């Protein structure tokens, strides 16, 4: 499913990341618009052959189970494909662990490049929240 901003925000909210750990809801939002595009099927494989799944592009190597990533540590107990559904409790639980892992949300690239340090309540704006 490929969200909409607002409609993301909404859901991200209801699922309790609004300031989760110290990132208010833009951080979250901003994140997963550069992850990947607000798409919850989204894909990448990596050079070290790990892949990247979901909304917020959590790794195979520490997080989830794609029975193709040696030494995949599985993390979050899930196998990999349960992070691409329409609903995304799942993404949401794992990324919880994730950013309370002690780098926050430098975990995500795309959030140190991109979001970091940027008018991240833009990326709310307008929405009924």
């Amino acid at each position: 499913k490929v969200f909409g901003r607002c409609e993301l925000a909404a859901a991200m909210k209801r699922h309790g990341l609004d300031n989760y750990r110290g990132y208010s809801l833009g951080n979250w939002v901003c994140a997963a618009k550069f992850e990947s595009n607000f798409n919850t099927q989204a894909t990448n494989r990596n050079t070290d052959g790990s892949t990247d799944y979901g909304i917020l592009q959590i790794n195979s190597r520490w997080w989830c189970n794609d029975g193709r990533t040696p030494g995949s540590r599985n993390l979050c107990n899930i196998p990999c494909s349960a992070l691409l559904s329409s609903d995304i409790t799942a993404s949401v639980n794992c990324a919880k662990k994730i950013v309370s892992d002690g780098n926050g949300m430098n975990a995500w690239v795309a959030w140190r490049n991109r979001c970091k340090a940027t008018d991240v309540q833009a990326w709310i704006r307008g929405c009924r929240l």
